[PDB]
Order: C-alpha cells, then sequence, then structure tokens
DNA sequence: GCCACCGGTGGC
DNA sequence: GCCACCGGTGGC
C-alpha cells in the first residue's frame, strides 16, 4: 500500500513491494511516488528529480525516514 | 512501447 | 558477501 512519507516534501508516498518469484522471492523493493505520480527506485534518481533545494543527505531510502 | 518485475554487479 | 542501483525484458 502507498503510504504517506512526511520526511519528503508534501504529496510524496512510499510503497514496499515483496518480490513474488525467482531466487530473490521474499526480498523487498522500496518505491516512492511523486505528487504527480512518477515512480522512483533509488535515492540518486529521487534526488535528481527533487533538485538542490531539497536536502536528502540524512534521508534513508529503505526506511523512508530522516536518519541523522 | 510501456513498465512491473527479477537478476547482476561495482564498490564497499 | 552484501546491497544500492539500475539493466533486461515478458506480458500486455
Ligand atoms: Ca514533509
Amino acid at each position: 500500500k502507498r503510504m504517506d512519507c512526511p520526511a519528503l516534501p508534501p504529496g510524496w508516498k512510499k510503497e514496499e513491494v515483496i518480490r513474488k518469484s525467482g531466487l530473490s522471492a521474499g526480498k523487498s523493493d522500496v518505491y516512492y511516488f511523486s505528487p504527480s505520480g512518477k515512480k522512483f527506485r533509488s535515492k540518486p534518481q529521487l534526488a535528481r528529480y527533487l533538485g538542490n533545494t531539497v536536502d536528502l543527505s540524512s534521508f534513508d531510502f529503505r526506511t523512508g525516514k530522516m536518519m541523522p
């Protein structure tokens, strides 16, 4: 389920998806959804989309929390 | 053509 | 040996 992510700017949501088949079955992937609905799979991709005005240095992609 | 899904690996 | 990061792609 897509859950609100207050660590991000307004509108952002986070989803954890459990892999269903293959040797990695049971592994989790984390996705973030922009307010406009675009999907992001890594902190570099996320940071490039948001740009310099948003400080993600303390941002922990896997947990979705600021981890300082 | 798109994209959800799993596999591969460079850097640590 | 692990995993952040992203490539390949089958099913639509
Ligand atoms: Ca916020």
